[PDB]
């Protein structure tokens, strides 16, 4: 009952910054980003200048932490192989489990059609998620692997 668009998915914003542009996904009320983009230096959000409290150049891990109150999303809990990944361009695609870190594509493609979608995170088709997109496999340019963090890590992180 009432009006609404775009309810395809909730759980995943949209941000660009100057030099480089990223998404974000909120797990366990916590909003988690790739640290290779938005790097030491800080950047600015919707409510202002914020100053980042998880950072990790190793796992490539850092994020903010959120009130609570807001919808999140859990760690997958089905051992589903088969995980879909989120593009900049809302795009689905299929992927199989390689590795706890490391999976395979389905279609080879060009780093240049999947840069930009940092972020994007992993959805299995139970519902739960199992990480976010971290860094591309590419022997000449071409992507035929996708490496990701899993859930569990980003916890041991946020207790430390
Ligand atoms: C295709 C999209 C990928 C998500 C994406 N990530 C990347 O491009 C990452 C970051 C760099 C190199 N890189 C890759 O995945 C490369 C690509 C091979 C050809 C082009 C580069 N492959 C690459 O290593 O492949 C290796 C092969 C074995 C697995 C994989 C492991 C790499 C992990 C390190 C990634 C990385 N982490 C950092 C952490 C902290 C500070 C700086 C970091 C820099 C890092 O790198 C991306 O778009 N990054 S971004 O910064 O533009 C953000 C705005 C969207
Ligand atoms: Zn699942």
């Amino acid at each position: 009952t009432g009006r609404d668009k775009n309810q395809v998915e909730g759980e995943v914003q949209v941000v660009s910054t100057a030099t480089q542009s990223f998404l974000a996904t909120c797990v366990n009320g916590v909003c988690w980003t790739v640290y290779h983009g938005a790097g030491s230096k800080t950047l600015a959000g919707p409510k202002g200048p914020i100053t980042q409290m998880y950072t990790n150049v190793d796992q490539d891990l850092v994020g903010w932490q959120a009130p609570p109150g807001a919808r999140s999303l859990t760690p997958c809990t089905c051992g589903s192989s088969d995980l879909y990944l989120v593009t900049r361009h809302a795009d689905v695609i299929p992927v199989r489990r390689r590795g706890d870190s490391r999976g395979s594509l389905l279609s080879p493609r060009p780093v240049s059609y999947l840069k930009g979608s940092s972020g994007g995170p992993l959805l299995c088709p139970s519902g739960h998620a199992v990480g976010i997109f971290r860094a591309a496999v590419c022997t000449r340019g071409v992507a035929k692997a996708v490496d990701f963090v899993p859930v569990e890590s980003m916890e041991t992180t946020m207790r430390a």
